């Protein structure tokens, strides 16, 4: 089955990252040029974390992840629509979901040239 492992925290990701450089002589060698004192930080676990923490995390972090549907409906629901939007039932869901936008669209432009 899936049996993934997407959950490498800061220490988990940084702790494992340190093993990569130590496991890959070629990869590390490329960093030694940009970070000559790497062999030093690597030799130390605490420093490798603190000293090279902001560097390794810079890649992981960058912006909160997101992928919600525009119809604003339970992730489980959206899947049912695209999974079978031809179902006489789904049509109703996708039908009303667009209707709301049409109604709200009127407020956006609001042909009412008299706020008061």
């Amino acid at each position: 089955g899936p049996l993934g492992s997407a959950t490498l925290s800061d220490e988990a990701f940084i702790e494992q990252f340190r093993q990569e450089l130590l496991n890959n002589q070629m990869l590390r060698s490329q960093l030694i040029l940009q970070i000559p004192g790497l062999n030093d930080l690597v030799n130390d676990p605490l420093l490798f974390r603190e000293r090279l923490g902001p560097l390794i995390l810079q890649r992981r972090y960058g912006g909160y992840n997101t992928a919600m549907n525009p119809f604003g409906i339970p992730q489980d629901e959206y899947t049912r629509l695209m999974a079978n939007p031809d179902d006489p039932d789904n049509k109703k869901r996708i039908a009303e979901l667009l209707d709301q936008q049409a109604i709200d669209e009127q407020l956006r432009n609001a042909i009412e040239y008299t706020p008061e």
